[PDB]
């Protein structure tokens, strides 16, 4: 379970997500990851799909990252999709939707994925040999 493939494909799709400037990846989330470091890896996996959850549902139709141009629009909407796909496999981790995120911070959401994906990497790392 704790070691199971999901790691690399939140990996994989984190990769991509931060390899990807769009109109809008500096636009803020809520830094979950400002805590003092107090909670389970299932409660951190929930929070961090929260947040997420929140930033595509708030962002899909919002008129600052639609797009002008065709590439701008293509962008959008593999970002979207992107944070979707990853979403998806951070809710099927933390196999939990209740979980409260209090962290005033807000930092861009290019700065929580790449620390997100460090996080990742490193629960990999601890995975294998």
């Amino acid at each position: 379970h704790k070691c199971d493939i999901t790691l690399q494909e939140i990996i994989k799709t984190l990769n991509s997500l931060t390899e990807q400037k769009t109109l809008c990846t500096e636009l803020t989330v809520t830094d979950i990851f400002a805590a003092s470091k107090n909670t389970t890896e299932k409660e951190t996996f929930c929070r961090a799909a929260t947040v997420l959850r929140q930033f595509y549902s708030h962002h899909e139709k919002d008129t600052r990252c639609l797009g002008a141009t065709a590439q701008q629009f293509h962008r959008h909407k593999q970002l979207i999709r992107d944070l979707k796909a990853l979403d998806r496999n951070l809710w099927g981790l933390a196999g939990l939707n209740s979980c409260p995120v209090k962290e005033a911070n807000q930092s861009t959401l290019e700065n929580f994925l790449e620390r997100l994906k460090t996080i990742m990497r490193e629960k990999y790392s601890k995975c294998s040999s």
